């Protein structure tokens, strides 16, 4: 593979190990990958980081009561671009009425990107994914990481 | 004042900001600025962040019982270049008796580079810095930030 195909399953690797940890402790997350709808606006709401991605540091971002952990990471190819963005919610009535802001905010940027947005819920630890304005539930690890794979 | 000035002036900022914060709640913590003694092979033994600093991410990284939080931050060139970084433990016998790893951790690095390390203790939330193999102990707000300045 090459260089670029490698660092992507590099960072697909840290994305399922921090996702798999918060969802076992209920650590809720909100994480929306980048593709080709630029997404500098949202960006630009959060705090800044441009980081290298590892699994350390997207869990740290999301451990509750912590200055990062309200609002979305948003990763752009390989890197964190920022945390505690804003996303505007989607008003579908696809969504499970149960779910919160998290759930209605990742539906949201994707009824206007093409990004795809991961959501760990902190009442069940379920991971959903969202994409194209449909959100998908209650994912296995594998199904999880087929997707990121496929995108 | 020139960028470069207002980019010091905002890291100084940022790095009290997140030092206070961590004091009050006892967070214990290691954060080394390195200087002009390269510093490439203790950073190479931490998690690559290369990320812009921020108060918000310098708490995140601390956090007891997290990924990120066990070992040094090493500051370069403005960035954080990783976290959770070894740094070699002084011998020294004239470190206060009470002080433990994470002390004798900044001291070590300050006797072998010219860097400077902020530490927070968990035991107190004492504010000290090690340089030039010295500890400056039980810092105000006001006596840190004028180390940093004067750095
Ligand atoms: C974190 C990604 S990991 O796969 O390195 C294991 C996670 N860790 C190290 C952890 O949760 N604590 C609390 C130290
Ligand atoms: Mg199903």
């Amino acid at each position: 593979p090459t260089p670029v195909e490698e660092a992507q399953q590099k960072t697909i690797e840290a994305i399922t190990k921090a996702i798999n940890y918060m969802a076992k402790r209920r650590i809720g997350a909100l994480l929306t990958i980048e593709r080709d709808t630029g997404m500098g606006d949202y960006i630009e709401t959060g705090i800044p980081l441009n980081a290298k991605v590892s699994s350390e540091l997207l869990i740290n971002i999301f451990i509750p009561n912590t200055p990062l952990h309200d609002g979305a990471v948003i990763m752009k190819n390989n890197e964190i671009a920022a945390a505690a963005c804003y996303l505007p919610l989607s008003e579908s009535p696809f969504i499970s009425k149960e779910l919160g802001t998290r759930h209605r905010a990742a539906v949201g940027i994707s009824e206007v990107t093409d990004s795809l947005t991961i959501i760990v819920s902190e009442e069940t630890g379920g991971v959903s994914v969202a994409k194209n304005g449909d959100l998908h539930r209650e994912l296995t690890e594998e199904a999880l990481k087929e997707m990121l794979e496929a995108e």
